[PDB]
C-alpha cells in the first residue's frame, strides 16, 4: 500500500542517518577497530530479532550518544593501562548475561517509580553539552594537524593518513562545519514556517536532515582536486582492519594475552552498561513490560560475543513487518561502500552538533536557565513560576548547575573516569531526601513535576 | 520656490546640533564612515586604473570629504550622504575612451561638462525643479530600491567569485609573490577565511539585531549594545585576523599622499581653454550632451533617494527639502569637476542605511547635522588612520555589505509582496482589501513589478554603454502608471501604493 511505501522510506531515513554519524565518531574515537560498517550491520540483525519478539514492535532500537560516551570513556581507560579494547569489552558482555538471569527470577523495575524530571532532564542536558564540545575539540586537533603556514611541502603521500601538514584542509573543514550546520536549522525552520501548500512543506521538512547530506557532498564531489578526510569503510562482509579484528574473536585475545586479573574485574563496567540503558529505556515508553526490557539487555551482550557495541531504544498487524522492512534495508546498505566513502568526515560533525542543538531546545530545564539573564519584567506566563517567588527558581537552578559542573569535572579527568553514571545515580536520593529538606512539597510540585 | 526649503529647514538647523548628543549618533558615525569609505576605496582604485592615474583615489577622497562636509552644513536633508556610484563609473569609462580616441584631454572636457552642469541646475531650480518630483509614486520607488539591493548583493557576491578565481583551490606548491603591488599569484588557505569572516560579521550582526529586539538583558545598556553592534562585531573580528599572523589576507590600503595624491598630473591652476591640447571650441559646445546625460543620472538618483527617506511611513517628515539639496549636489559637483574632483551622487545603500542608524523601534528617527559632518571630516583624515586602517580586511567589510542589503530590503513592500507570492493564501496582510479582491491579481500585479525589474536587470549588464537605464526608469514606470488603469480600476490601484 502507498501508505506503507511512504512510511517505510521515512523511518528508514530516520534510522539511516544516526548510524552513519555515530560510526564516524567511533571511527575517530577508536583508531579503526570500531567504525560504521559493523554498526550498520548490527542494526540490521537488531531490527529483525526485536520485531519477531517484542511487546511494541513499532519501536525502534537505535543508538544513543550517552551510550557512545561509555565506550570512549572505556577506550580512554583502556589506554591508561595495557589492555585490549575489543577483548575487554567482550568479557563485559559475558558479565551482562548473568545479570539477566538475576532479573529473570525477580523484576528490578522498582527504580522506574523513582525516576524524576530533576533526574532525566539533568542527564540529557549534559549530553548535548558533550556533543558541542567534541565537535569543538576536533578543530583544535585539526589546527594542530594542519597548522597554518605557506605552501612549503611537495607531493605528500596521504593514502593511509596525511603524513604532513598540508594546505586547504584546516579551513575547508571549517566551512563544512557551518555549511552543513547552517543548512540544518533553516530546513528545521522551514518545517516550522508556512511555505509549500500545507503537506507540500512538511514532506521535505520532515526529510531536512536526510536531504541536507548531499548538497555539500556534491560540492565535495565537485572538489576532487582537494583532499578531505573521508570514511574508512572496508568492502562488503569484511571487518575494518581485518588484521586487527575478525568476525570471530578469541576471548583470550588475538595479539596479546588478556590479563588474568581482568576476567573477573569486568563486573563493575558491566553493571554501568545496564544502568545507562535501563534509564533510557523508560523515556521512550512515555509516549503512551519486563520481558521487553530484559530482552534488550540480553541481546546487548549478544553483540559482545563478536565484539560488537550495543544499541538503545529510540522513538517509534503490520507492526511486525514494519521492523522487518527497515532491518533488511539496513543490511543491504553495507553494499554501497565505494560510493559512501566519498563523503568526508567533516560532514558528519556538523550534523552531530546539530543533533545536540535540536535536543537542547526540547529541554524545559534550559528554558528557565535563559530566564536567569532575562530581566524580571518579561518572563513568560507558565503555570509553574507564577505562584512562586522569583528568587526561588534561581536557587533551584543553582542546585541544577552545580550537578552539571561536577559531572563536567569527572568526565574531564582521564585518571578517574568511567564513574560518570555512578555519580549520577546517587543524585536521585538527593532529590528524594535533600531537596524536600529545603523546598516545600507544594513548591516542588511545579519544578520537577513530570507529565 | 527654493526659498520654501530654506525657510523650512533653517529653524531646525540650530536645533539639530543639540539633537546630536545621543550616544547613538556616535555609533552612527562609525557605521557610515566605513560604509562610505570602502566603496570609494574600491571605486577610486578601479577609477584610477581606468583613468590611468589622472584622477586617483585621493581626488575621489577629496571630493568625498569636502562635498560631504559642506552639504552636511547647508543641506536641507543632512541625513543624505553623497559619494560616487557604479553607474557614474560607466560614464567615466566611456568619456576618456571617447576623449582619447578623439585626442581630447579628459580633465579639460570634464571641466567643461561641469560648466554645463552648473548652468543646467540653475535653470531647473528656478523653474520648479521638484514639480515633476511630486509625480513620482511608490510604484517607482520600490522598483529602484529593490534593484539596487539585488545589484549590491550580487556585486558584493561577485567579489566572492573574484577571490575564488584569483586564488583557485589546488594541491600545487606555491612560492612567495611579494604582493608589494598586489599578490601576483594564487596562495592557499586564504580564500575561505574571507568567507568565514564575512559570514561571521553577518551572523553576529543579525543576532544582535534580534538581541536588541529581544527581551534579553535589561533596559538602556541592552539598547546601547544593539546600537553599537556592527562596529563591535567588526572590531572583535578585526581582532580575529590580528591574532592569526601565519597567512596573508587582503586588507585595506591607504594612499600615502596626505597633501594630495597623484599631484603630478594635477595642475595648480587648471585652464579651461586647454593645458597641452588647446581644447577646440567645437568640443566645449558639444560637452552639453554628456553633461545632460550626467544630469539625468544624478538628478533621478538624488530625488528618489530623498523621496524614499522622506516617505510618510517614516517619522522623518520634519525638515525636508528637495530644491535646496538639488543645487548642492550638482553645483558643488560642477565645482569639483572644474577643480579636478569627480562629481558625486546619493546612493540608496549608504543614504537609507544612514537613516536606519538613527532609527528606533517603530519609534521616531533621529535627525543630526554633525554626524554627516564628522564622517566627511574623517574621510579627509583617513590618510592619518592609514596604519591602523591597514589592518582592516575586505572580508569583514564584505559581510556587512550583505547586512545593509538585507536590512534595506525589510522596508520594501514589494519585497513583502514578493514574499507573499510564496506565502500560502491562509495568511493575510494588514490590508485585506488588496489581497481579498485580488487573490490572483496580486501575483499578476507583482509580475508587472517583476517584468520591469527583469527588463532593468538586463539593461545594466549589456555588452555596451548601459547609461540608458535612467531613461528606462522614466520610460516604463511613468508610462506604466497611465497604462495601469487600462487593466484595473482606481480603487483597485490606489490601495497598493
Amino acid at each position: 500500500s502507498p501508505q506503507v511505501l511512504s512510511a517505510i522510506i521515512f523511518i528508514y531515513f530516520a534510522a539511516l542517518t544516526p548510524a552513519i554519524t555515530f560510526g564516524g565518531l567511533l571511527g575517530d574515537k577508536t583508531e579503526n577497530m570500531i567504525g560504521v560498517s559493523e554498526l550498520l550491520l548490527s542494526t540490521a540483525l537488531q531490527g529483525i530479532i526485536f520485531s519477531l519478539l517484542g511487546a511494541q514492535p513499532l519501536l525502534v532500537l537505535g543508538f544513543s550518544g550517552p551510550l557512545l560516551v561509555f565506550e570512549e570513556a572505556f577506550y580512554s581507560f583502556c589506554q591508561t593501562n595495557n589492555l585490549e579494547y575489543i577483548v575487554g569489552r567482550v568479557w563485559i558482555g559475558f558479565w551482562l548475561i548473568l545479570l539477566v538471569v538475576l532479573v529473570v527470577a525477580f523484576e528490578g523495575s522498582f527504580l522506574v517509580r523513582f525516576i524524576s524530571r530533576y533526574t532525566q532532564e539533568i542527564f540529557s542536558f549534559l549530553i548535548s553539552l558533550i556533543f558541542i564540545y567534541e565537535t569543538f575539540y576536533k578543530l583544535v586537533t585539526i589546527f594542530q594537524d594542519h597548522p597554518l603556514q605557506k605552501n612549503y611541502d611537495h607531493d605528500v603521500l596521504t593514502t593511509p593518513k596525511p603524513q604532513a601538514a598540508l594546505p586547504n584542509t584546516a579551513l575547508l573543514s571549517l566551512v563544512l562545519m557551518a555549511g552543513t550546520f547552517f543548512l540544518a536549522m533553516m530546513l528545521r525552520k522551514f518545517k516550522n514556517s508556512s511555505y509549500f501548500p500545507g503537506k507540500l512543506r512538511r514532506i521535505i521538512g520532515d526529510f531536512g536532515v536526510p536531504i541536507s547530506i548531499l548538497i555539500m557532498v556534491m560540492v565535495d564531489a565537485l572538489i576532487q582536486d582537494t583532499y578531505t578526510q573521508k570514511l574508512s569503510v572496508p568492502e562488503g562482509l569484511s571487518v575494518s582492519n581485518p588484521t586487527e579484528r575478525d568476525w570471530l574473536i578469541h576471548p583470550l585475545g588475538i595479539r596479546v594475552e588478556f590479563p588474568i586479573w581482568m576476567m573477573f574485574a569486568s563486573a563493575l563496567p558491566a553493571l554501568l552498561v545496564f544502568i545507562l540503558i535501563f534509564l533510557e529505556s523508560q523515556i521512550t515508553t512515555l509516549i503512551i513490560f519486563h520481558l521487553d526490557l530484559l530482552l534488550i539487555i540480553g541481546m546487548g551482550g549478544v553483540g559482545a560475543i563478536f565484539g560488537m557495541p550495543w544499541l538503545s531504544a529510540t522513538t517509534v498487524k503490520e507492526q511486525r513487518i514494519s521492523g522487518l522492512l527497515v532491518a533488511v534495508l539496513v543490511g543491504v546498505s553495507i553494499l554501497m561502500g565505494p560510493v559512501l566513502r566519498h563523503i568526508p568526515l567533516a560532514v558528519l560533525f556538523g550534523i552531530f552538533l546539530y543533533m545536540g542543538v535540536t535536543s537542547l531546545s526540547g529541554i524545559q530545564l534550559f528554558d528557565r536557565v535563559l530566564l536567569l539573564l532575562k530581566p524580571r519584567k518579561y518572563y513568560p506566563e507558565v503555570p509553574y513560576a507564577r505562584r512562586v517567588k522569583t528568587w526561588r527558581m534561581h536557587l533551584f537552578t543553582i542546585t541544577q548547575i552545580v550537578c552539571l559542573v561536577v559531572l563536567w569535572v569527572v568526565r574531564s579527568i582521564k585518571q578517574i573516569s568511567l564513574a560518570l553514571p555512578f555519580i549520577l545515580i546517587l543524585t536521585v536520593p538527593l532529590r528524594r531526601f535533600l531537596l524536600p529538606f529545603i523546598f516545600r512539597d507544594m513548591e516542588l510540585k511545579l519544578l520537577d513535576a513530570d507529565d
